[PDB]
């Protein structure tokens, strides 16, 4: 092709390409190495990635995300029925299959989850093409290890619709392991633990690798735990702060809340590198500017329980895998949330000081591995 590797995440997608023995994680038109898994529909256009997320606050009903949560599932699924209650966009039943319903150019339209995902994949494909200066056709697309045959099929279909020849659908933890060369043959089998904390889901996977062959020993986690939840904690904290400082509640102003959330998400990323972050919002509510800051210590306290809770699925995974902590040869960090220092501390302490594989940006590790595998399969 060269063939590319694409990580189609619930919240962000990432694309990489293996060239000259090196993986290049490709930045998009805005210079971002990951792109929001968002698609928006308006009176005049269809927006994807950054363009879509940048307007979610003003067009909540027609801005779609979380397609990964619906992909390959049935409308009558308990989780689909539960998820629908929290999404601002509509989900309808088409002969037992879920479809997102939106308004586009003044008309009601509906798209299958794979159609929405194909739009995101198209964006990733174009991002790669802009970088390579060549047409990209072949690709390896990743999925969570617990995905079933239908969810994998629908994911492959999204690729095909986007014009990609999906060489293979591989598990996210396996892709992460490959990124670190943990698939190389060293004689005996090795047990690897993948700790994946993304924007919306937490996945712990224990893999056993031997002769380049992977075996998913066990999986654990929480499909509703991620960076988004950490943002929510900060949002509530600041809503309370604004109320104290202005005797005004912004909670019911959907937009004001979203703008605060975006500011919180950005502050959070900064706290992974510095011990303090500033938040300065203009015209947050009724023309009132909100200039404040938050410390890393404060951020950690607001999320203490959630952070500490990530260890439970780790213990469960080990138990189900019938392995003690000491039997894990490597710990791989995946997902943007694992960049949080407190999370790294908790996991390392749990593993009695064992070092964490974290040299590859956690939110890029999956695409990195997928790119390596795509090259191999080309
Ligand atoms: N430096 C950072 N510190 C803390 N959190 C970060 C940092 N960079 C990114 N994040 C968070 O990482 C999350 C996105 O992670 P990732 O890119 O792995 O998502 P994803 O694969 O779509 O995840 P999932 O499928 O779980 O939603 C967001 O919540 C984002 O705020
Ligand atoms: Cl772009
Ligand atoms: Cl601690
Ligand atoms: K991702
Ligand atoms: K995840
Ligand atoms: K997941
Ligand atoms: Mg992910």
């Amino acid at each position: 092709g060269p063939a590319v590797g694409i990580d189609l995440g619930t919240t962000y997608s990432c694309v990489g390409v293996f060239q000259h023995g090196k993986v290049e994680i490709i930045a998009n038109d805005q210079g971002n190495r990951t792109t929001p898994s968002y698609v928006a529909f308006t009176d005049t256009e269809r927006l994807i990635g950054d363009a879509a997320k940048n307007q979610v606050a003003m067009n909540p009903t027609n801005t779609v995300f979380d397609a990964a949560r619906l992909i390959g599932r049935r409308f009558d699924d308990a989780v689909v029925q539960s998820d629908m209650k929290h999404w601002p966009f509509m989900v309808v039943n088409d002969a037992g299959r879920p479809k997102v319903q939106v308004e586009y150019k003044g008309e009601t339209k509906s798209f299958y989850p794979e159609e929405v995902s194909s739009m995101v994949l198209t964006k990733m494909k174009e991002i790669a093409e802009a970088y390579l200066g060549k047409t990209v056709t072949n690709a390896v697309v990743t999925v969570p290890a617990y995905f079933n045959d239908s969810q994998r099929q629908a994911t492959k279909d999204a690729g095909t619709i986007a014009g990609l020849n999906v060489l293979r659908i591989i598990n996210e933890p396996t892709a992460a392991a490959i990124a670190y060369g943990l698939d190389k043959k060293v004689g005996a089998e090795r047990n690897v633990l993948i700790f994946d904390l993304g924007g919306g889901t937490f996945d712990v996977s224990i893999l056993t690798i031997e002769d380049g062959i992977f075996e998913v020993k066990s999986t654990a986690g929480d499909t509703h735990l991620g960076g988004e939840d950490f943002d929510n904690r900060m949002v509530n904290h600041f809503i309370a702060e604004f109320k104290r400082k202005h005797k005004k509640d912004i909670s019911e102003n959907k937009r004001a809340v979203r703008r605060l959330r975006t500011a919180c998400e950005r502050a959070k990323r900064t706290l992974s590198s510095s011990t303090q972050a500033s938040i300065e919002i203009d015209s947050l509510y009724e023309g009132i500017d909100f200039y404040t800051s938050i410390t890393r210590a404060r951020f950690e306290e607001l999320n203490a329980d959630l952070f500490r809770g990530t260890l439970d699925p780790v213990e469960k995974a080990l138990r189900d895998a019938k392995l003690d902590k000491s039997q894990i040869h490597d710990i791989v960090l995946v997902g943007g949330s694992t960049r949080i220092p407190k999370i790294q501390k908790l996991l390392q302490d749990f593993f009695n000081g064992k070092e964490l594989n974290k040299s590859i940006n956690p939110d890029e590790a999956v695409a990195y591995g997928a790119a390596v595998q795509a090259a191999i399969l080309s």
